[PDB]
């Protein structure tokens, strides 16, 4: 593991379920002092919880502060809260679409903001976005996740940009994870039957040129390296976490 | 000259001056129907001019159904109209970062949401989108503007995969271009002083593997190619128009 | 057209056939004086043709000493000659794998380093090169072709930064296009037979979100911009003609 | 530490000084067994050597067999060896322009290749090619040592989806990095005056928005990282170790 990360408070968005809870139990494997900020009580969790809705900014910031000075410090923040509803742009409202900008870009760039003041009080603090592998490579029907997606990179390179050499920022670019955001995608393309469930996850997976979908657990290795030390040189990038889907052109050749 | 884009209804937002103004300019040339959507009045101009603030969906709207009665058609739509500011994430208020967001994203998502179903009935339908070489690579003080430049990349490949192949979106992305909004951005580093300015211009033109800022008519060449049907089999991707600038180490190396 | 073209002095690799055949006569309808430099007779064909290996140093050199000769001017050059032979790293013999290399790599240095001297004597010249989507997406067992795409990508940027202002360089990207090296391709995977031919192109087809593959025009088309006075502001980038085909994750959503 | 690396055979060429030496000293830290290609000797080395010249494929498979029959498998292969020297594509020899594809490029194709076979029979097989941000930004009369690292992206996306998911492939591109090749670097732009070099060598430290150039251990930490089953679901992909250099625009804003 990364010894560097022992003892260091670390705050994850969504940390209630999937990729975030796995990224804030890799955290406390390490030995950090983790704290969830999400609208989900985990229930038995060997990390704290603060109920927090990520767009709202009074909220976060209250919740940032509290954690200041309950602990002292604030070395990690994780941006992981986001959320996706499917839609062309004619056909999801307006409504709709602006609250998924609302989650997915300024839950991010609330938690941020309220969080650096206390972060660069810190030794050589690190902020991690995760954005996805549709920053680069995309799916149809998702016209405001893929926006948000793509606007969390450019507010990641901001952000390193502006606090380096203190602060590290990067981002995380994870293609299929096996998550309740996933599960949930399979059966609303297949129904609640986990044998046809099985199959459009596995068709997916086989679509990845690792043949499977990917762990939250790797995703959470790939976001502990980012905040450890290891990669003190490392800031304003994006470490894709995708089994190589985004290189893979989808044309067959001869074998 | 594209003698395709003759006739054709072109709709340019933010056309009253700079980027945009030469645009419409550059269509209007190619014998096309332009019609201008933004705040401030061009004056005497070859093309027409329609007050419409793209925050505001009713406005756009009513432009655009207004454009559609009288035109009979929407070909081309250029989103153009764009805003900045500067500030460190802890600097800038909230506001202000919304503001930034939603002229530079919500505005390119209405005019798009709105055009796109009268486009779809119309002849190559194309739409432009301007994003910025910030989309890559980026300045510091500009976490709001930078995030919405990368947006427009996602709105971008969403746009052009969910209507391909009947229209056809893709991005120009401009380094450093001869216009007011970069006027004013030397004015606020360097003063009133117009030789100041002058030279701040010039050094951020020797910056540039070209030696010299871009100027709008080369950006608009840019766009009436991708609007053209010489542009046919391209859609998603962004043009850059830097100058070189985005691959470029500031690097010496021995010469 | 791009009027700047007319009788300008143009060199074309691997124009006898395909893409090159396809880009040579454009140049021609441009009014361009256009030669082609190849392995293969055109036959009849607008534009004038020499015998020239583009592995061969000294017969690119000669060639080209002999052009400007007989022209007195070289304003364009467009990279262009390529093959593609599939293996796995551990199947293709090492001599098959380097030739790839040779054409596809050491053909556009040799043709770029005897024509740079002859272009800077000509007022605002241009070379653009012919990569691939696979710059970027690549396809399985096509290791040499690849990492061939991928260096020329590298020799475009060193070549745009190194003559910049004076000359210009940038790439085009296709992804599958209608030409005989993927008519081969495609029997190569299912036979001789038209109608099975026409089912594996169409397959690729589908792939791309333009739901065909291009036509070698829609290539020259790019080229042509590339080359004009058009394109005066862009240099060292490669200008992506894949129908949307490298910014397609292969991920079905709910619809 | 990454247990997951002890005891597992560790391939690093060009390992007797600068990165390649941190690498291997790293994995000789984590526990592996480390062996040095390279043609110069290291001398007292925590790690064994062997003199090989990575551009004679008859030693390269000859020193990787002997790795294999007296280890009893290959678990890691991290190609590092590397050269670089200055010019136009005018003014460098051809040989010259050769030979550093050749060290660059072919060597990598030449590890790679005798080693595959026998790492596909071992356990958690990756592959680390040592690239550079110059296979995204670049530095002027640089063009075969561009055009290299350009080529060893493709190589190192071909690899990784050739052979997933039983071997991953993955490339490390750093920036500026405190080395002999770098301090040579200097040398030869600015004289072998010792604090002269000093003084460039800071002037490029503070175009990283790091504001210092980067250490050798910092590389190793990310290769380290992607030889682990910490990357078990990342291949195909190159992590920039860059000091946020790749990210930067060379234009100033208000402050
Ligand atoms: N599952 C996948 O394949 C991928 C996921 N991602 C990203 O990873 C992150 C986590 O995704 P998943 O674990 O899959 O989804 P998930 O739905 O299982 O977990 C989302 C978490 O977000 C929290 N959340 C949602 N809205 C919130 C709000 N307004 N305030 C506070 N907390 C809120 C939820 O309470 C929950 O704990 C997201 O940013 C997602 O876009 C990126 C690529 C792929
Ligand atoms: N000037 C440069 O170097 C670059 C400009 N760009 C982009 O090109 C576009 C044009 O930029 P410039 O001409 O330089 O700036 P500018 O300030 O000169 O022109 C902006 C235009 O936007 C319109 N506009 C602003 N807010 C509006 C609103 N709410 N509703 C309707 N119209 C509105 C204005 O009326 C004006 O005509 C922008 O999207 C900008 O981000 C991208 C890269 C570089
Ligand atoms: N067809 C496609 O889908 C794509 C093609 N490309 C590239 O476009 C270029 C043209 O491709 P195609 O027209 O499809 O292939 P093609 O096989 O039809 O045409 C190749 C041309 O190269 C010439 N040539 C080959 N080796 C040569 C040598 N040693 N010296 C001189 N001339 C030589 C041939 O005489 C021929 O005229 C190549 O660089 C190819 O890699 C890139 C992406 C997609
Ligand atoms: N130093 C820097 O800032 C950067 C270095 N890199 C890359 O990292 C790698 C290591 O670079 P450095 O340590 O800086 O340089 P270096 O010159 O200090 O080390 C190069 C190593 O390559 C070995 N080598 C050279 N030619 C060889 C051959 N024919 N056969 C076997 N071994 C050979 C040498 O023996 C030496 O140990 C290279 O691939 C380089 O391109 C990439 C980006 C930045």
């Amino acid at each position: 593991g990364f010894s560097d990360l022992r003892d260091k408070v670390v705050i994850v968005t969504g940390a209630s379920m999937g990729i975030g809870r796995a990224i804030a139990e890799r955290f406390v494997d390490e030995g950090s002092k983790v704290i969830d900020l999400s609208i989900h009580d985990p229930g038995e969790a060997k990390y704290d919880h603060i109920e927090c809705d990520v767009t709202n900014p009074d909220q976060v910031k209250a919740s940032i502060d509290h954690i200041f000075k309950e602990y002292g410090s604030i070395s990690v923040l994780v941006n992981n809260a986001g959320i996706e509803s499917y839609g062309k742009i004619e056909s999801m409202s307006m409504g709709e679409w602006r609250r998924i900008i609302d989650v997915n870009l300024f839950g991010y760039y609330y938690a941020s903001k309220f969080a650096i003041p206390y972060m660069i009080r810190s030794r050589d603090p690190s902020i991690v976005n995760i954005s996805s592998v549709q920053a680069s490579i995309i799916t149809k029907n998702a016209s405001a996740y893929v926006t948000s997606k793509h606007a969390v990179i450019g507010l990641t390179k901001s952000i390193a940009l502006d606090y380096a050499p203190l602060l590290r920022c990067n981002a995380v670019c994870p293609a299929t994870i096996d998550t309740p955001l996933v599960r949930k995608a399979a059966e609303l393309e297949v129904g609640s039957d986990p044998m046809r469930i099985e199959k459009k996850i596995s068709e997916w997976g086989h679509e990845h040129p690792m043949q499977r979908i990917g762990k939250p657990q790797e995703v959470a290795s790939a976001v502990a390296f980012l905040a450890s030390r290891e990669a003190s040189f490392i800031t304003g990038t994006c470490l894709y976490v995708d089994g190589g889907l985004s290189i893979r052109a989808p044309i067959s050749t001869p074998e």
